[PDB]
């Protein structure tokens, strides 16, 4: 028996009361106490779109029917909501690819495109590694890579991790990215096979024959990840994926790895780099996550693994819109002396 009931109450009083600020902490905290109470769920969700906030409380609707389909008062209400939130993230689409379309008008030869592009370069390294707790700096990645001297003080297996890295992102800027054709089950391996090749040999390039443990979770059974990885590359070649919009397709791609996890080590790193991949494919320039953004990043996940990925959907498309925004930060401006 949750003590939480107590902390809905009030929230509902304070609402009533008009001290909203105490209320959505009361409801926060309800929640906190028991993240799968359907009343404090449906009740925050009201909160929310008295607020306006409808992709909250649409969210937060869709979180009570996941847990109690038949609960009338958030059916009737998520009904209201999932049309409007529909038109939301289509107008957030639409700004992105608004500024893709910018970018893409920049001449190739460019110098300060080519030189933002060699900087981010290095960025979606330090953060690809940083974000799993890599302990290389920035500058200390760019030395490894530049000159090719170990970094005093630092272990042989975290700098294998960076070479790995730049290894694979070679590998698909070179192959892949230009290649017309399927993206085969062979296409995955490989780019793992880089990804971990420094780091683990035995293991790189071929998917796990064992359960794992992945904090709380277990995913798929190793007798089920040779099937479902082939469903997988099946749905990236299909007729379906090129229907969605491809930054929805990329994070999809993403969560479907990450969710299968078909190898024992290095399935995040090899998942962001098929995300990569899959954007730049469609004309879209590659992304990062960035290292500070690990929290947001592992609560979209969770999240998509509590049935709704649209977070993650929306995730991934303020880390595509972050990327433009800084290959636009690299745009003309009027001076003269």
């Amino acid at each position: 028996s949750l003590e939480a009931r107590a902390a809905l109450n009030q929230a509902l009083e304070m609402k009533r009361q008009g001290k909203r600020e105490k209320a959505q902490k009361l409801f926060m905290h309800a929640l906190k106490m028991d993240p799968d109470f359907v009343d404090a769920l449906t009740e925050f969700g009201i909160f929310s779109e008295e607020d306006k906030d409808i992709i909250q409380a649409d969210y937060l609707y869709t979180r009570a029917l996941t847990i109690s389909p038949y609960h009338e008062k958030a059916l009737v209400n998520r009904d209201r909501t999932l049309p409007l939130v529909e038109e939301i993230d289509q107008r957030y689409f639409s700004i992105i690819d608004s500024k893709v379309k910018k970018v893409m008008s920049i001449p190739k030869g460019n110098s300060a495109l080519r030189r933002v592009m060699e900087e981010t370069y290095y960025h979606h390294i330090y953060h690809t590694v940083a974000i799993e707790g890599n302990t290389l700096t920035l500058s200390e990645i760019r030395h490894i890579l530049e000159t090719r001297y170990a970094v005093p003080g630092k272990s042989d297996e975290e700098q294998n991790e960076v070479i790995g890295m730049h290894a694979a992102m070679k590998y698909i800027n070179t192959t892949l990215v230009s290649r017309i054709g399927s993206v085969t089950i062979s296409d995955v391996l490989e780019i793992h096979r880089r990804v971990l090749g420094y780091v683990d040999p035995v293991e790189a390039g071929r998917f796990r024959t064992t359960q794992v443990l992945v904090g709380h979770h277990i995913p798929p059974h190793p007798q089920d990840v040779e099937k479902q990885m082939q469903e997988f590359v099946q749905w990236l070649n299909s007729e379906e994926a090129m229907n969605l919009h491809p930054v929805e397709f990329a994070a999809l791609a993403h969560y479907k790895l990450v969710y299968i996890h078909p190898f024992i080590d290095g399935n995040g790193r090899t998942s962001r780099l098929l995300m990569n991949l899959i954007l730049m494919q469609a004309g879209y320039p590659p992304i990062t996550i960035r290292k500070e953004q690990r929290s947001d990043y592992y609560h979209v996940l969770e999240a998509a693994n509590e049935g709704d990925v649209r977070p993650f959907i929306r995730f991934i498309a303020k880390c595509t819109e972050t990327t433009l925004d800084t290959l636009l930060f690299a745009t003309t401006e009027y001076s003269v002396a």
